């Protein structure tokens, strides 16, 4: 039934962090599978770089590509021992909210499976130690607000940055409408995912900026510029995967290069983009010209900025 | 004999400087050269500037279009006195390089002709002085290699930076594929001259780079940003001809405009460049789009990047 599929996909979603260790004596075994595990388990996945979705991208298709729900829990019990774990959730809980054999089903919580990306360090850090030092089958309850000393304003902010709910909702949006989507291959196209992508980021911007007016704080000024200092943020958050945390942000310096891209790559883009808004058409790979259309305008903007497979160029 | 043909062009060529003193009483007499007369004797030629380029370009065409060998000792021997005479080296290499009635003849090497660029103005100063210190017919022979405290570890590399037959190469092939090269005057063309020019470049630099590893030291790395100060050179070189020497550099001081160009401009070719590499096209004159194909490409791109006559813009 139904309720048994639920089962079945809930443990696929538990001790995520455990569930390393291989204990595959050989991968070649899995055909399927020879595309993914490039990244480590350990190490954090990343939504936006474009090699960690590919990867991602790649499981899912597996997923997809499963002939049937029992197989798709098969090969998912498999997938999940190597690849990277954060990259697992991704690619299952993309798996199913699109795969119409889940037509059953819930994906266990995020802030549930993932609590210490949730909750501070400290509270992480108590409830374990709690556990540790009296062996009791008793409850824990820990309270997260904490005692410190406000130095900054941005910190009245935090009920709205730090909400649950809404890191939640990120997640989830993000995982309806992937970036890697490949319309081809499902088949099926998310209806206006560029505009989408637009809006949905406008309204979190929008919602962010009444929240400082209520506060009393101005509106939120755009990166205008790359070579500005950004303000520091110290999350306090530990990835109970790893001993390591979320590193912090001091304060202020100038932009640096990564060895994956240059500042003067972003800078370029952002010209070209703002150039064939004004142009009013876009260059396709075919060399070929689009109109931005009154109708199409955004979408087509949406998937190059974001950008997404559906990017024209 | 083709042999005592080189026994006249080295003498030509030999002590360059004192060859000069154009004594020819009125400038009208040279209407061969009433287009040019622009750069001096005594200074410095240049291999990449474009102005230096036309001026060594239009003199080769001269020695090209010489009707016979006769004629084209007598123009040289006549240009030599007035031209500038590292332009007058490198027009006359050029032209044995290619017209017809030069096969064996060699040139002059060219770290005998000057060897001046070859070893350290220490032993020029020297031997020039030891001449003059005891006349006598007896020979002179100096040791080159010095002793001195050696600070920078870059120091380590100057066996293959200073060698004197990679020098010399650079200097061949360089004349070989002249960028000046204009097929139409010549009538023939040099196969896959722009491919050769990133072929050859990427070889100096990939041996350089093996060499640091055998030392121990990393690989170079890009002079990506415009912005960075450059780490200084002296390169202890000069040039008996004059006084002058070659001038030297040190580090920490970020890339200054000249009157010629302005480094904007610089940045702007190459985000240029990169637009077309990505649309997969580049733009000739004619404003028509020409493929960048997996066969030409490589060709097309090496003229516009050096960029030689052969750019198509």
């Amino acid at each position: 039934t139904v309720a048994d599929k639920q089962a079945r996909l809930m443990p696929l979603f538990k001790h995520l962090t455990a569930l390393t260790r291989e204990k595959l004596p050989l991968d070649q075994r899995d055909e399927r599978l020879k595309g993914v595990g490039i990244l480590p388990r350990g190490t954090l996945f990343s939504c936006f770089h474009a090699r960690h979705l590919a990867e991602a991208t790649e499981l899912y298709v597996a997923l997809y590509g499963a002939k049937d729900f029992n197989d798709f829990i098969h090969l998912c019990e498999q997938a999940r021992q190597i690849v990277n774990e954060g990259m697992f959730v991704y690619a299952v809980s993309v798996a199913v909210l699109h795969r119409e054999d889940c037509k059953g089903i819930t994906v266990p919580p995020i802030q549930e499976v993932f609590p210490d990306r949730f909750v501070p360090a400290e509270t992480i850090n108590r409830a374990n130690k709690e556990a540790s030092n009296h062996p009791d089958q008793q409850s824990i309850v820990v309270e997260a607000e904490e005692t410190g000393n406000i130095l900054d304003p941005e910190y009245k902010l935090s009920y709205f940055r730090e909400d649950i709910g809404i890191n939640a909702h990120h997640w989830h949006w993000h995982i309806v409408y992937p970036a890697t989507w490949n319309p081809t291959v499902m088949g099926k196209e998310k209806d206006r995912k560029g505009e989408l992508f637009f809006y949905m980021h406008q309204q979190m911007c929008a919602r962010y900026d009444s929240e400082r007016l209520s506060n009393g704080l101005q509106r939120m000024i755009p990166f205008h510029n790359f070579d500005e200092p950004l303000e520091g943020y110290a999350p306090h958050l530990t990835s109970l995967v790893s001993g390591l945390q979320y590193a912090s942000r001091p304060e202020g310096y100038s932009i640096h290069d990564l060895s994956d891209v240059d500042v003067q790559d972003m800078v370029r883009w952002r010209e070209r983009i703002l150039d064939a808004i004004n142009m009013h058409y876009i260059v396709d790979k075919d060399n070929n010209k689009i109109p931005l259309d009154i109708e199409h305008g955004t979408d087509i903007l949406g998937d190059i900025i974001e950008s997404s497979d559906e990017s024209k160029n």
